[PDB]
């Protein structure tokens, strides 16, 4: 049975938070990622089905997406901005995993990251 269950994007009994710094995540860093022409193939779960890598799942154990981020961000699942940070970097080290360098993928990969490195570092100070 390929697909595993989607990383969790609710959950009523886990705390959570809005933050100046978490809606910046969704209005600043989340925005500029999922428009850029190479956004695509991170805007949900690797469907390893479809792609048929039948090995995906038996290599990334902890996957991550910007659809869920998203669905995070707007469902306010977050208690601060480093869990969402973290899903972030998760999904980029995720892709240098799974792929090899220079590979199409990981150039997408690389030049989402350096966009969220840039807008991160203009990440604002926690009111
Ligand atoms: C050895 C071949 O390796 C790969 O094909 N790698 C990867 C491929 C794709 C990828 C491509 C095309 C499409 C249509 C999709 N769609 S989706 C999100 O529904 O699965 C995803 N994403 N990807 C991500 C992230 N990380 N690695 C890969």
């Amino acid at each position: 049975s390929m697909n595993p269950p989607p990383p969790e994007t609710s959950n009523p009994n886990k705390p959570k938070r809005q933050t100046n710094q978490l809606q910046y995540l969704l209005r600043v860093v989340l925005k500029t990622l999922w428009k850029h022409q190479f956004a695509w193939p991170f805007q949900q779960p690797v469907d390893a089905v479809k792609l048929n890598l039948p090995d995906y799942y038996k290599i990334i154990k902890t996957p991550m997406d910007m659809g869920t981020i998203k669905k995070r961000l707007e469902n306010n699942y977050y208690w601060n901005a480093q869990e969402c940070i973290q899903d972030f970097n998760t999904m980029f080290t995720n892709c240098y995993i799974y792929n090899k360098p220079g590979d199409d993928i990981v150039l997408m990969a690389e030049a989402l990251e350096k966009l969220f490195l840039q807008k991160i570092n203009e990440l604002p100070t926690e009111e």
